[PDB]
């Protein structure tokens, strides 16, 4: 139910927490680089996500724009953010078990290492520098690097029947990094966790 929401990231992020209906705790802070943001999540909480959103400008209300993961001209997010948006996605207390993982499904622009702070279970980290070497096709003007179904919304990329493969785009994601999801189908990298566990999201965990 604890989220500490680390920024080692050398620039300033905006940190984002919502389940897609409702913000979680106050859904959205800026973080100066090295700052922490310890956020409370409900118990029970099914399908959250955390991400950072980049070069974000907001009035006195907390109205603005940002030029990644933008949610709707909001700091604190309500509903999820704009791709490209690297996601730290969480279930918790789904039949006894938290369910963590790192999706590039909605593409990247941050790295981050998403992690329990309690024992039982390890973290998933998506730490490559996705955004250097995106595909040409990929990159955001101003956003990192899109995923495939963003850019080109065909079937096969976005998965509306339910029966896709790998393509060019997802397998370089996966690539650079084979512990978060790269598509839709992708064979699950998620981390099961001991129920009501508590957990830090770091942004750029390495050097």
């Amino acid at each position: 139910a604890t989220f500490e929401i680390v920024n080692r990231c050398s620039y300033t992020v905006w940190a984002a927490a919502s389940k897609g209906d409702a913000a979680l705790d106050a859904g959205g802070r800026q973080l100066n680089s090295g700052e922490s943001w310890t956020i409370n999540v409900e118990p029970g909480t099914n399908g959250g996500k955390i991400w950072a959103r980049t070069d974000c400008y907001f009035d006195d209300s907390g109205s603005g724009i940002c030029k990644t993961g933008d949610c709707g001209g909001l700091l604190r997010c309500k509903r999820f953010g704009r791709p490209p948006t690297t996601l730290a996605e969480f279930s918790l207390n789904q039949y006894g078990k938290d369910y963590i993982d790192i999706s590039n499904i909605k593409g990247f622009n941050v790295p981050m290492n998403f992690s329990p702070t309690t024992r039982g279970c390890r973290g998933v980290r998506c730490a490559a520098d996705i955004v250097g070497q995106c595909p040409a096709k990929l990159k955001a003007p101003g956003g990192g690097c899109n995923d495939a179904c963003t850019v080109f919304q065909t079937s096969e990329y976005c998965c509306t029947t339910g029966k896709c493969g790998p393509t060019e785009y997802s397998r370089f994601f996966k690539r650079l990094c084979p512990d978060a999801f790269s598509y839709v189908l992708d064979k699950p990298t998620t981390v099961t966790c001991p129920g009501s566990s508590n957990y830090r999201v770091t942004f750029c965990p390495t050097a």
